Protein backbone atom coordinates (compact mmCIF):
# COMPACT_ATOMS: atom_id res chain seq x y z
CA UNK A 1 0.00 0.00 0.00
CA UNK A 2 0.63 3.47 0.09
CA UNK A 3 -0.84 6.62 2.55
CA UNK A 4 0.16 10.12 2.29
CA UNK A 5 0.20 12.12 -0.92
CA UNK A 6 2.76 11.03 -2.99
CA UNK A 7 4.07 14.34 -4.54
CA UNK A 8 2.45 18.13 -4.33
CA UNK A 9 -0.92 17.12 -5.85
CA UNK A 10 -1.56 20.71 -6.29
CA UNK A 11 -5.18 21.89 -6.54
CA UNK A 12 -6.34 22.24 -2.71
CA UNK A 13 -5.31 25.97 -2.79
CA UNK A 14 -4.83 28.99 -4.72
CA UNK A 15 -1.45 30.72 -5.86
CA UNK A 16 -2.15 34.72 -5.36
CA UNK A 17 -0.62 35.99 -8.51
CA UNK A 18 1.60 39.12 -7.04
CA UNK A 19 5.11 40.47 -7.68
CA UNK A 20 8.49 38.67 -8.15
CA UNK A 21 10.05 40.45 -5.29
CA UNK A 22 7.57 41.19 -2.77
CA UNK A 23 8.96 39.07 -0.02
CA UNK A 24 12.59 40.12 -1.19
CA UNK A 25 14.26 40.99 1.93
CA UNK A 26 11.94 39.22 4.36
CA UNK A 27 12.58 35.79 6.19
CA UNK A 28 10.24 33.52 7.15
CA UNK A 29 10.10 30.05 9.71
CA UNK A 30 8.13 27.37 8.75
CA UNK A 31 7.39 24.87 11.82
CA UNK A 32 5.54 21.52 11.44
CA UNK A 33 3.75 20.24 8.59
CA UNK A 34 0.67 21.65 6.02
CA UNK A 35 -1.55 19.97 4.34
CA UNK A 36 -2.25 22.94 0.87
CA UNK A 37 1.61 22.70 0.75
CA UNK A 38 4.88 20.87 2.36
CA UNK A 39 7.62 22.36 4.18
CA UNK A 40 9.25 22.20 0.75
CA UNK A 41 6.50 23.37 -1.54
CA UNK A 42 5.78 26.12 1.07
CA UNK A 43 9.48 27.04 1.04
CA UNK A 44 9.75 27.18 -2.67
CA UNK A 45 7.22 29.57 -3.01
CA UNK A 46 8.73 32.04 -0.24
CA UNK A 47 11.97 31.69 -2.35
CA UNK A 48 10.45 32.22 -5.96
CA UNK A 49 9.73 35.97 -4.25
CA UNK A 50 13.21 36.67 -2.53
CA UNK A 51 11.74 35.69 1.02
CA UNK A 52 14.18 32.94 3.17
CA UNK A 53 13.02 29.97 4.73
CA UNK A 54 14.69 28.48 8.12
CA UNK A 55 14.09 25.67 10.53
CA UNK A 56 14.79 28.50 13.18
CA UNK A 57 14.02 31.34 14.80
CA UNK A 58 16.35 34.69 14.64
CA UNK A 59 16.69 38.41 14.98
CA UNK A 60 16.12 38.80 11.47
CA UNK A 61 12.84 36.24 10.85
CA UNK A 62 10.57 38.82 9.75
CA UNK A 63 7.42 36.09 9.92
CA UNK A 64 7.01 32.74 11.84
CA UNK A 65 4.97 30.46 9.39
CA UNK A 66 2.97 28.31 11.61
CA UNK A 67 1.40 25.14 11.22
CA UNK A 68 0.23 21.78 13.02
CA UNK A 69 1.71 19.52 15.69
CA UNK A 70 4.11 23.10 16.16
CA UNK A 71 5.67 23.43 20.16
CA UNK A 72 4.45 26.58 22.09
CA UNK A 73 8.47 27.68 22.39
CA UNK A 74 8.62 28.95 18.87
CA UNK A 75 6.19 31.40 19.41
CA UNK A 76 7.61 32.45 22.62
CA UNK A 77 10.66 33.64 21.34
CA UNK A 78 9.17 34.92 18.13
CA UNK A 79 6.79 37.06 19.59
CA UNK A 80 9.66 38.66 22.16
CA UNK A 81 12.33 39.52 19.14
CA UNK A 82 8.89 41.01 17.56
CA UNK A 83 8.06 38.04 14.52
CA UNK A 84 5.01 38.30 13.04
CA UNK A 85 2.84 34.77 13.49
CA UNK A 86 1.29 33.84 10.67
CA UNK A 87 -0.10 30.54 8.59
CA UNK A 88 -0.13 29.14 5.35
CA UNK A 89 -2.89 31.36 4.46
CA UNK A 90 -1.12 34.43 5.98
CA UNK A 91 1.51 33.67 3.43
CA UNK A 92 -0.34 33.43 0.30
CA UNK A 93 -2.18 36.96 1.07
CA UNK A 94 1.73 38.41 1.76
CA UNK A 95 2.45 37.84 -2.00
CA UNK A 96 -1.28 39.80 -3.00
CA UNK A 97 -0.62 42.63 -0.09
CA UNK A 98 3.10 43.12 -0.65
CA UNK A 99 4.37 45.49 -3.22
CA UNK A 100 6.79 44.40 -6.25
CA UNK A 101 9.83 45.36 -7.54
CA UNK A 102 12.28 45.40 -10.75
CA UNK A 103 14.74 42.87 -11.06
CA UNK A 104 17.71 43.60 -12.94
CA UNK A 105 16.86 41.00 -15.26
CA UNK A 106 13.62 39.28 -16.38
CA UNK A 107 13.18 35.89 -17.32
CA UNK A 108 11.34 34.86 -19.94
CA UNK A 109 8.40 31.93 -20.28
CA UNK A 110 8.20 32.71 -16.76
CA UNK A 111 4.86 30.61 -16.12
CA UNK A 112 4.12 27.13 -15.04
Amino acid sequence: GSSGSSGKALGSKEIPKGAENCLEGLIFVITGVLESIERDEAKSLIERYGGKVTGNVSKKTNYLVMGRDSGQSKSDKAAALGTKIIDEDGLLNLIRTMPGKKSKYEIAVETE
